[PDB]
């Protein structure tokens, strides 16, 4: 499904939201 | 890394905090 | 001052984010 | 009625949640 990443998603991915752990924002990967 | 669900994390995983997209809410799993 | 509503922001407000409590999304209003 | 704060939500609030903007996570404070 989607996969949390920083700092960004890559080739094939499209970035749908983001993700929040460890006290910091990530991006959504789906 | 971190993969994200509804409802839950399932076994093997852990849930380190929450996604965001497609307007709900998911479980961040690790 | 960011105060957190839904469905959207009103007059005199710029959406900035999201917030998460109550398990849904709300507009982060500033 | 939930104000975005960091670090911590204060005295006569109650933390609900965590808001997203301007790239880092708040306490949704309630």
């Amino acid at each position: 499904a989607c996969y949390c990443r920083i700092p960004a998603c890559i080739a094939g991915e499209r970035r749908a939201g983001t993700c929040i752990y460890q006290g910091r924002l990530w991006a959504a990967c789906c």
